[PDB]
Order: C-alpha cells, then sequence, then structure tokens
C-alpha cells in the first residue's frame, strides 16, 4: 500500500536494504529515487547514479523499488522518492542500519 | 566551462539561461535541478511536467535550459549534476533584477 509523505525504517547492517515507493497511479508520470547526500539512483528503471551496489528490484507506473545489499553504516541516512505527475509529491524515508 | 559555484543575474521578465558545461566523459550523465531539488531535464528529457523550462542544447560535455518570463520565484540556487565515475556539482545562483 501507499509510502507516506515520511517513514522510517531500518535493516540490520550486512543485510540487504530494500526501498519500496508506492504511489497512485498517473498517466505520463515519472518516479525516481534519490540518495541522502542529494544523487539520483534510478529515473524510472533507467539507472543514473554510475558505478555503485544499488539494483532495480520493480518498476511499473506506481512503483519504483530498489536494493542496497550488504547494508553499511555509511547507507544510513533520508533517501527521497519523487513522483511528478500535474506536480510534484515527495517521499522521505528516514533509514536506520542496525548493528551486529 | 562551469565552477562549483556561480553567482548569475537575469533582469526580470527576460530569458535566463542556465548552461552547465563539464569535461567530456564517456557514457556519463547531466541534471538540472531547481533550487526546491526537482529534476527539470535529465540528459535531453524533460521530467518535470508542466512547466515553463525549455531545452536549449545537449551533447556529452553540456546541459542548457532556458526559463523565459523569469520571475521573482524563479531565483535561488540551480543545481547541474555531472554523473560519471564520480558525481560533481555545480551550483549557481541566480539572481533575479527588478527593473
Amino acid at each position: 500500500s501507499l509510502t507516506n509523505h515520511t517513514e522510517t525504517i531500518t535493516v540490520e547492517e550486512g543485510q540487504t536494504l530494500t526501498l519500496k515507493c508506492v504511489t497512485s497511479l498517473r498517466k505520463n508520470s515519472s518516479l525516481q529515487w534519490l540518495t541522502p547526500s542529494g544523487f539520483t539512483i534510478f529515473l524510472n528503471e533507467y539507472p543514473v547514479l554510475k558505478n555503485s551496489k544499488y539494483q532495480l528490484l520493480h518498476h511499473s507506473a506506481n512503483q519504483l523499488s530498489i536494493t542496497v545489499p550488504n547494508v553499511t553504516l555509511q547507507d544510513e541516512g533520508v533517501y527521497k522518492c519523487l513522483h511528478y505527475s500535474d506536480s510534484v509529491s515527495t517521499k522521505e524515508v528516514k533509514v536506520i542500519v542496525l548493528a551486529t
């Protein structure tokens, strides 16, 4: 179901992090994931950031899901999903990486 | 060639041009962002819908765009990103002049 305007999620270091953006259904739209640092990871199904560990999981009109395997403490922070239709809506996901 | 920080001005009501020029890198990407952080173009393709930004030029080492009929809402720091092995950033601060 829907991703809210803000969320906090956790992940054990060393495991795989799944960032899942699900939105309303809208014609001719775009979905986009940003790193906390502000770099585009995927625009729709198309990778932008060049030599990184991020991998597409799923893309369709109302969903852009990606993975970060072997999550490290440096993978922590607020990721943004942007949804571009007539206007732009934003969902911020705060990631907390858990030790051990 | 665009430095890491730039300040440029433009008269209200005129056309503002944002040119990002970088080194030539193979299989690289260029991107303009609004001060609010929305993508305007990624390479030659618009992303932000419903607005007055227009493409002027795209090639491997240049991404240039326009905002005609500029207004004071159009001021702020725009960001051009250059995605190669590494990501480099140019922030361009636009100041809009009244008269």
